[PDB]
């Protein structure tokens, strides 16, 4: 089966300028239906297609797939081969994690931080989904 | 089930300047044996490990997943952190979209735009490819 | 079904300077199971977050899937818009390929190689997973 | 999938003299999960393996599977080669059925009737299922 | 997947006094879609739950499930308990086979034989099906 | 999936005069690989189509279906409608049975047990079967 999640925050942009992973409003996916079921696994792909970063310090930012058991699945980033970009160009990304479902588990949700002082920014489509598989 | 398309266009690369959406071929899937089929679901993805784009005002390449019942059904790009870029380095990019299957649709298609007066290019692997689930 | 497999070398990175493609190690699946199957493909995704290349000639890396049949399914890679980066910027890579899985196949695995005598690095998350389906 | 459902009345066996079909009580499937899903098809099995008729005129039993929707699936039984036989012997009945779960079916049922005056009997295990597959 | 026939021939019965096996009308599974398919395997039944035999040596009725390359996937029958029944009652009969899909198969049917010269009759709802399975 | 086991004892036929369920041999399933995994069930139908039973004292014949965990999941039999039969006719018997697999179960099997006395006789296929599902 699949389970997704998209937003296309393209009237209210998202930022962070958090050093800590944060969750990114609305990429969450709820898998209480398949939890408890060791037989079934979730491969997770979190899709970030056009995001960009802002700073002084060679910007970037880092992308998380987390469960609410504390569990970082998968992380990754992108960052800029400049000091400061004269342009924060858009940077695609996207990172894929597997997760038994033996666990109690809830949700499987995507998070990002920040790179040496950075502003990550999402202002269009992005998706976070699962394959859910016996 | 799995549908699947893939290009390679090595010998003839593949160009566009077009501000409009225009369609990349070969980069179709035919969807039509699980159309009208509300308890399907098919996950998509568009991806294009090797693009790039040429121009002088800060180019890039968008790209999006389409059906022949005029739905975007995700969308994203890839941009330059430099007016006139050097070397137009190449810029992997993914993009994932989800499509209930319950409306008549026959195809889900890949579609490709410039940005800033740009040329966008083609000139390897790249492929389309859905996971249709219940 | 679902086949994956991860690595993530923080204490001892992964690098190569191979012009021919080398296996990526760790990152291999085992597809026995399902061999000599024609009623089953697998959709292949190799994802390199978060993967760079150091060099002074435009440098990049290119990736590969292959089997062990000597069928390369996809491959792809990134470089850089300078000759020579300042920063060897992180450019997050993905690929899909699809295999029938009718012959004899036992594995499915990344490759990389280097581009114009670059080093590409790995030192973080990065995967490859298959769905299985009929 | 698969829905089930069983009785086992030993304490407190079950009856007709019904010459018009009447439901079997707890031999009701629950579908409404499934329905308006044209792509879905329930393969459903009524198993009474161990009925008997009293009676005086070569006496029988007569199921039907049904739906809420008034569509008679299926429908079959056994009769004795005796007009009264000196003992109503255990006579094991089985009978598959088909249904498209296209329309708003919410429940398919075992129903039950007699024959030539006789009094169907069940006080011991049956059950009705079915397979639900795409 | 489920593959499905059925009969329910009231207006003209059916009827065979063959010593040998011959083909029940209507009770034939088109299995031409999933044949040379090694990884996939039918269950299949054969519901036959209202006949009767005439006759007067000891009559019944043989059934069998077959397919279109000689092979006899199982095979059962009821015979009454008198040597001439003053009523030859309804006797329900089910048959469960097994086939891998391996080989190059294109039909799974029903067959019918008699017994000590017995007619044997279906004048009623009956069914064969198949659940296909990887 | 689908699990299955038959007989075919035409040279060695089988019998019982066990008043206790005893295991009839060959018409075992082993559900080792689905154990311990609360989101499968097993739909089990155990399918004797040639019964017979001998005796002097309205004889007949009980089958049930057991899993090694000590849990009768189904029973039921067939009985003859005269003291002593002239013959013992055939009786097709099928049962129909739901196990979730939840618990460490291994195999799921079939027993048979006498009626007043009886011997119960299979000379011919029979055949117990599974279909496993989410
Ligand atoms: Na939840
Ligand atoms: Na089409
Ligand atoms: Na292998
Ligand atoms: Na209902
Ligand atoms: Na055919
Ligand atoms: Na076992």
């Amino acid at each position: 089966s699949i389970v997704f999640a998209s937003i296309d925050p393209r009237s209210n942009p998202l930022q962070t300028s958090s050093q800590n992973y944060v969750d990114i409003p609305g990429l969450k996916l709820d898998v209480s239906k398949y939890s408890n079921s060791p037989c079934l696994t979730a491969l997770i792909t979190l899709n970030i297609p056009t995001p960009y970063a802002s700073g002084n310090n060679f910007p970037g930012g880092n992308f998380a797939i987390v469960t609410d058991q504390g569990e970082q699945l998968a992380y990754g980033g992108f960052t800029y081969s400049s000091k400061i970009p004269e342009n924060s160009g858009r940077m695609p990304f996207t990172l894929v994690a597997r997760y038994s479902l033996a666990s109690n588990v809830s949700t499987i949700k995507a998070q990002w931080s920040n790179i040496r002082g950075s502003t990550v920014h999402i202002d269009s489509y992005a998706s976070i989904s699962a394959v859910i598989q016996c």
